[PDB]
């Protein structure tokens, strides 16, 4: 089997993406943020308390006829920015872009952060790290791609991200029309239960290649990209009028500057990130101080190519044996 649907930018800084998934039966469909970087399923539902939804769809398992509750299991998870979910579990039947799988671990939200409760447009979450992350107690459940893998042409899924524009996840085929030249694969530890591999260096606009390791995680849900602070300082070093602002929380520019681009390495290739990828707009309305979206990772003990990084490629999650990214222009 296969599936494929379009994933749309939030907002227009493509702060993230969602995704329609279709839950239960008659189906429910909520419109989900993919995350490779955690490995929960988890919604808005009619648990969720009232005062913490603002305009989210939510999942009523009480309307579905094949949802079943996960009798005692619960979860609960805490994202690296410090946002926050949790609830009880329900089993039922979930279609991504025509791909259906059922018994799927589907978590239901009684509780979730002031963060999630402002963003209307997000009704959950599909993670899609590796399982060993799951949150559900006392036992632990796969993601949506480990449950679909066996059934799938090939065990893989693929994030083609737009840049302020939709793009699109595959599950089990790689669509050759949709990359340019050859995918470089890279090897994968999933020993912290990640897509985590090791780029090859980095370039700044029209510089000279920096060969050096930088090991990182693959994250379609986090924003931005994240990088060593000698890196990060070398980028921001390139636009006039740029600083770190303790007061704001990270680098900030100022709006007139045209940003350079920034590459990074996959073995031998570069995937190229054009300057306008790394900018993200005024600080607050009306500001001529823009925020960036190359920042250090100095403060999270990792390094992370988030949205940033990855709308530039398609992007290959090799879930074979032994895992592997790939990593294509487009
Ligand atoms: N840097 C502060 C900030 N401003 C907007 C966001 C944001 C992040 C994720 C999301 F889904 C929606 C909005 N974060
Ligand atoms: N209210 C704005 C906002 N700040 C952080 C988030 C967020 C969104 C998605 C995600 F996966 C993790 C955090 N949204």
């Amino acid at each position: 089997s296969t599936g494929s649907a379009t994933t749309t930018p939030i907002d227009s800084l493509d702060d993230a993406y969602i995704t329609p998934v279709q839950i239960g039966t008659p189906a429910q469909t909520l419109n989900l943020d993919f995350d490779t970087g955690s490995s929960d399923l988890w919604v808005f539902s009619s648990e969720t308390t009232a005062s913490e939804v603002d305009g989210q769809t939510i999942y009523t398992p009480s309307k579905s006829t094949t949802a079943k509750l996960l009798s005692g299991a619960t979860w609960s998870i805490s994202y690296g920015d410090g946002s926050s979910s949790s609830g009880d579990v329900y089993t039922d039947t979930v279609s991504v872009g025509g791909l259906t799988v059922t018994g799927q671990a589907v978590e239901s939200a009684k509780k979730v952060s002031s963060s999630f409760t402002e963003d209307s447009t997000i009704d959950g979450l599909l993670g899609l790290a590796f399982s060993t992350l799951n949150t559900v107690s006392p036992t632990q459940q796969k993601t949506f791609f480990d449950n679909a893998k066996a059934s799938l042409d090939s065990p893989v899924f693929t994030a083609d991200l737009g840049y302020h524009a939709p793009g699109t996840y595959n599950f089990g085929f790689i669509d050759t029309t949709a990359y340019t030249g050859s995918i470089t694969y890279t090897a994968v530890s999933t020993k912290q239960g990640f897509w985590e591999w090791t780029s090859t260096g980095y370039a700044v606009g029209s510089g000279t290649f920096k060969s050096t390791s930088i090991d990182g995680i693959a994250d379609t849900g986090t924003t931005l990209l994240y990088l060593p602070a000698t890196v990060v300082s070398a980028y921001w070093a390139q636009v006039s009028g740029a600083k770190s602002s303790s007061s704001v929380g990270g680098y900030v520019f100022p709006c007139s500057a045209t940003l350079p681009s920034f590459t990074f390495g996959v073995g031998s290739a570069r995937i190229v990130i054009p300057g306008d990828y790394i900018d993200f707009g005024p600080i607050s309305t009306g500001s001529s101080s823009c925020f960036g979206g190359i920042q250090s990772s100095a403060g999270i003990g990792i390094n992370i190519f988030g949205d940033v990084a990855l709308k530039a490629a398609f992007v290959v999650f090799n879930g074979a044996t032994t895992p592997t990214l790939g990593f294509a222009s487009k």
